[PDB]
């Protein structure tokens, strides 16, 4: 077939297009009134110069010979393509231009600059010319006619993640003809999030045996079947950030401890992994399945206020502490002459009272124990290369007295050249329901120090500790591992807000949040 | 020359020999001992040893007979090549070699003397003719030391697949002292245990859908004018080996990336460092323990140091009789006054590790006093949880008590252990918020090593993976030129550490209990 021989790629950038669900499609804005949706994406132009322009020589032969038996790259515009390029650059720096017309003779430009007559009329032009791979740059109809007639094998397709207004859109690509093999890592440019995926079309070599000697010791582990993740073993780069969580799932998964917990209900467990996400980049809110923020925003409000009173968040129906503050629970708990939803001296009472004795939480605590939460701005602040900015929960001594001890162990805040990255120690992570809320919860911390700091954050990095899977939950993170994550959203939060304490729930907005649905864990 | 074009490879297994000791490679040298292997069985050499004599690649050979066939001007096996004693060392069960094309060198025997599918041959000559009427994917030398030499001596070997086996034995025949000139280590494998015994495998070499390829130089348009530029010519050495898969790796590797990617910062003294923040290091003890070896390090003094906390002492005097300088500083009038701790006795050291791991909550008066029963005795409850509770996600042992931090000399570095049980087989996480990856964090490894061994025996389970997690990790500039000179040594196999395996108490250590067997390590440095 003609486009495996030719090679005939795609490549497009869609933003999106004026509740909501979610799919690829949702991706589609091309252009408006002849030229691009959004003002200038730097990143999106860089990546489309490489891969335009990149050549592979030694490749080259081995394409050579197949193309005949039937140097630079070939770009294929449309005349309202061609036309929209600000002058002071065509031909584009060193490629083969081309252009699909009705109404333009090859008189009028170059003898470079190849005009065709009809589509039929290109492979004429490949067969007679010396070229890489052929790169249809596009416009709403180049685009139509050449996938209506399965020109095209890759599509090097880039998702921008904001709504712009679009007179133009890129054809609903059919999932059964093409599927995505490729997702990049997520990054902004030009205050969007975007990310780069790729459609394709379905169906010293001393040192390579020196790798397989030194395998020779490798050893159905867990009851979980090949063709299940398919499409997640099917991906060839799977660079996006997200991929950090759903790898862990999937080790868990393959090579899980299997264990009894104490409710009995049984989890797969490992034992220590890392998880970094770039904040300067993106909000890490899980897009394999919808998650809510307000509740575990409260959760943080309720902490930063030095809060132990369980109804002040059932009240606002927010329902994290409901069971852990149940006289059945503090009972079980030897809690005894503990009031229903007195948490104890739990995460807001240690980072404003560490080290004052724990009463009932409706006491007056004012300026008793530690104010670590005051005590690590300070030092942020003060002291930015101090390695003594932790703000920990753990507190030995009160343990006991907890509903339960903190599942998030300790912060440490690390500062260089304005830039605030923060570490979070969890020794127990629940990965189908918790962890993902646990993401979102300190990275909201790491960009509200950050804000009242002056400090631009960068990195949060997550340590699991005891790393489970309940057993329960594995039909539905079966499910999610198969679905491809989207570009992440972006969190903007009030300016005006100076001081850790004058958040409020209005001072948090979440931006460009397209997410699969929801999935009952259950 | 005929080395690359018949793909001849020595295969050898060299331990120890029987001599304030200096080592070099030539320290692993001894191939047999009265006619036979030095060691009764070390199986995993042996599988190792089968893995590669035996491992042909159908689609490769093809391009190796066109090679072969153009030089002559012109199920698949190996050929491997034996002296008459290393053939004579097999027994009746194995011979002859499976799977393979057994040769052997010999003049006292001929053909008529064996009964066994074997090619003879009685010069080295007669070999390259062999192969050259065979068809074999790669032909590897099977030793005896004269075959060894004789081979080498002729430039025949192209690469030596070298198992380093971390043991002593009696011996009476050795490989050849080889010139580093002539070959150099290009990879060193894991680091493992077979027999009572660490081993690892390191290959010397000798000197003088193409599609989705594309798509990986595309996800990269967006690259690195690497910060500090530190010159290549350096680090020469680590950069040529093609496999760092020793664990030593793990810290080596992070000194690199600090190196070349570290953010600059002024510290608390007003010296000078490179920082980054947050590594994770795994170390297998079931397997080895993780000891450097491409430095000296003693571990007299931090034994000590764990012992004292373990007691739930706090006096830098009782370090300072043992002759351990470990806490000598953090303990002097100049330091406890520039800490504001002015109504601190000298190496008064206040509520630190021990304190904390014994009496966590309890008043710090001084040194002296007896804190019995007051306070959580984190060590004992922990001890407890993973004997009675071991699925418990709550078995932390915490040093950073937030209340007592302005109490003590300086805040614990080590924050925190989180420990994990499956299967009789104990795990250690441990979190450092600051790592002075140049001086600390070598005693750092072995310190909590010797923690999960020791907790791991008072509860009746074995060391699994001690997982060391760094926070600010950081490089002191004036250390730069020694870790330079570090980073370009090859590690050796980590040695083996042995409890006195009576000790069933916590408590009940001592010094003597504990003993480091076959620590194989370069020269002492000053990272000043
Ligand atoms: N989002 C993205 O990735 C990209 C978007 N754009 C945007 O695309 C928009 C323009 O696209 P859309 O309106 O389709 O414009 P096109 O670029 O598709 O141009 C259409 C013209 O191409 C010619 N043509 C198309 N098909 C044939 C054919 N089968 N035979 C002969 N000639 C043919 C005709 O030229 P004639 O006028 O001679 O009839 C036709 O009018 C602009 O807003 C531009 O900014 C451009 C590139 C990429
Ligand atoms: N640790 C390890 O990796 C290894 C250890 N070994 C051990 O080493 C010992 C055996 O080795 P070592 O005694 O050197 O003896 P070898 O196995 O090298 O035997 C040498 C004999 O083979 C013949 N031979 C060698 N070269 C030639 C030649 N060029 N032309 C004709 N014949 C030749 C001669 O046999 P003839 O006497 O018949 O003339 C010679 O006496 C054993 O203990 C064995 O277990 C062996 C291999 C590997
Ligand atoms: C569609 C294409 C090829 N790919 C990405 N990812 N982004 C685009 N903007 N591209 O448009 C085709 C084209 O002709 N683009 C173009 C627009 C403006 C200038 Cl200045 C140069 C090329
Ligand atoms: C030298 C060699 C091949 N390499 C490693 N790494 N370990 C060894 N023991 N080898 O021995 C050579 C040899 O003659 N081996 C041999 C093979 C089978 C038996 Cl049963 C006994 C010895």
């Amino acid at each position: 077939q003609v486009c495996d021989v030719f090679d005939i790629y795609a490549i497009c950038a869609c933003c999106k297009v004026e509740n909501e669900v979610f799919n690829n499609y949702t991706f589609r804005g091309l252009g408006n009134k002849g030229v691009l949706p959004w003002k200038c994406i730097s990143l999106d132009m860089k990546y489309f110069r490489a891969v335009t322009t990149y050549v592979n020589e030694s490749k080259y032969e081995k394409l050579k010979y197949k193309r005949c038996k039937y140097l630079q790259n070939v770009v294929v515009m449309g005349r309202t393509n061609w036309e929209s390029i600000p002058k002071k650059f065509k031909p584009l720096s060193n490629r083969i231009n081309v252009i699909l017309s009705r109404t333009l003779k090859k008189e009028d430009f170059d003898e470079d600059v190849y005009i065709i007559n009809k589509v039929e009329d290109l492979i004429v032009l490949l067969g007679k010319l010396n070229y890489y791979k052929c790169f249809i740059l596009g416009g709403s109809v180049v685009y139509q006619e050449f996938l209506e007639k399965k020109l095209i094998k890759k599509i090097y397709f880039t998702r921008i993640n904001s709504t712009y207004e679009c007179d133009v859109f890129f054809p609903e690509i059919n999932e059964n003809e093409y599927q995505i093999i490729s997702v990049s890592d997520v990054y902004t440019s030009n205050n969007t999030t975007l990310d780069f995926i790729i459609y394709k079309k379905t169906n010293d070599d001393e040192e390579e045996d020196d790798f397989v000697y030194f395998n020779f010791n490798k050893e159905n582990k867990n009851s979980i079947h090949p063709n299940d993740f398919q499409i997640y073993n099917s991906l060839k780069y799977k660079y996006h950030p997200e991929y950090q969580y759903l790898n862990i799932i999937y080790d868990i998964m393959m090579n899980g401890n299997k264990q009894s917990d104490r409710t009995g209900v049984g989890v797969l467990s490992k034992f220590g992994y890392i998880m970094k996400f770039d904040l300067s980049q993106y909000f890490p809110l899980l897009t394999t399945k919808k998650l809510f923020l307000r509740g575990i925003i409260e959760e943080l409000l309720w902490f930063i206020r030095g809060e132990t009173n369980g109804n002040t968040l059932l009240n606002k129906n927010v329902r994290i502490w409901e069971a852990n503050g149940t006289r059945e629970f503090l009972d079980n708990r030897k809690l005894f002459h503990r009031e229903v939803n007195d948490l104890g001296p739990i995460y807001g009472f240690q980072w404003r009272h560490f080290g004052a004795e724990y009463t009932n939480m409706y006491d007056n605590y004012e300026n008793k124990g530690v104010d670590q939460l005051k005590n690590i701005i300070n030092l942020i602040k003060n002291d930015p290369t101090s390695r003594r900015i932790l703000l920990c929960a753990w507190n030995v001594k009160d343990l006991d007295q907890m509903a339960l001890p903190p599942c998030h162990i300790l912060c440490q805040f690390y500062v260089f050249d304005g830039k605030l990255s923060c570490i979070m120690y969890q020794r127990s992570c629940d990965l189908g329901l918790g962890v993902p809320f646990n993401i979102a919860s300190y990275s909201i911390f790491t960009h509200m120090i950050a804000q009242v700091c002056n400090l631009q954050p960068a990195q949060f990095i997550h340590v699991l500790g005891n790393a489970h899977v309940y057993n329960n939950h594995i039909d539905s993170l079966k499910i999610q591992l198969n679905r491809i994550p989207y570009p992440f959203p972006t969190l903007k939060l009030n300016p005006d807000i100076k001081n850790i304490e004058d958040f409020t729930i209005s001072d948090f907005t979440i931006q460009n949040y397209v997410h699969h649905e929801k999935i009952s864990m259950d």
